[PDB]
């Protein structure tokens, strides 16, 4: 997994921190995107192996930033989530996963590991 990049998009700063620290520490490089407009973007202009995405973004939603990543590229993506719309969550599998919130950070580590070997 090393050199691996993930995009990490995530509102809450000491959230994101966290995961941000577990990933590098396993030797995976890290892109913040705090909003689904920055994970548009970082995800245009970085080469993003996988996506770490929390439903829960300020103004859009993780499914339609996720929809509109796909059209684009089919980069692999792990959705963070409350778990209603539960439906599309488990659709998700797929290629894809998710990971319920609260989490233990290796629970993060054990998937993106696990789906990038995978694809
Ligand atoms: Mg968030």
């Amino acid at each position: 997994c090393q050199d691996k990049v993930i995009l990490v998009v995530e509102d809450d700063y000491d959230i994101g921190d966290i995961i941000e620290n577990y990933l590098k520490r396993e030797g995976m490089s890290v892109i913040r995107a705090m909003n689904g407009k920055q994970a548009i973007e970082l995800h245009a202009s970085q080469p993003i192996d996988l996506i770490l995405l929390d439903i829960k973004l300020p103004e859009l939603n993780g499914w339609e930033v996720l929809n509109k990543i796909r059209q684009k590229a089919q980069t692999p993506v792990i959705m963070l989530t409350a778990l209603d719309i539960d439906k599309v969550m488990a659709l998700r599998i797929g290629a894809d996963d998710f990971v319920v919130k609260p989490f233990n950070p290796n629970e993060v580590i054990a998937r993106v590991q696990a789906v990038l070997r995978r694809t």
